[PDB]
């Protein structure tokens, strides 16, 4: 199919500026508000496989948000690494930077 782009608009919020949870379509650039609403609504989340910015400890529903992350969120360079270590929660791939970690 050539594809008819239409149904994507407002379906995908992507990630704009902040921490978008994997489990919710709400986002906040405030880590406190992020972890607050997380602890409140999704304190223990376990599922299958996803990416989290280890740096920010934020799980998102798309690997993309981690990719644009060092682009806009942790700007300076673009070099993210992947490591799967997520304890208490599920085992999900945490994506850390080798530089923008500071
Ligand atoms: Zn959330
Ligand atoms: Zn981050």
């Amino acid at each position: 199919m050539a594809h008819h782009h239409h149904h994507h608009n407002q379906q995908n919020k992507k990630v704009e500026g902040g921490y978008e949870c994997k489990y919710c379509t709400f986002q906040t650039p405030d880590l406190n508000m992020f972890t607050f609403h997380v602890d409140s609504e999704h304190p223990n989340v376990v599922l299958n496989s996803s990416y989290v910015c280890v740096e920010c400890n934020f799980l998102t529903k798309r690997y993309d948000a981690l990719s644009e992350h060092n682009l806009k969120y942790h700007p300076g360079e673009e070099n993210f690494k992947l490591t799967m270590v997520k304890r208490n929660n599920q085992t999900i791939f945490e994506q850390t930077i080798n530089d923008l970690t500071f």
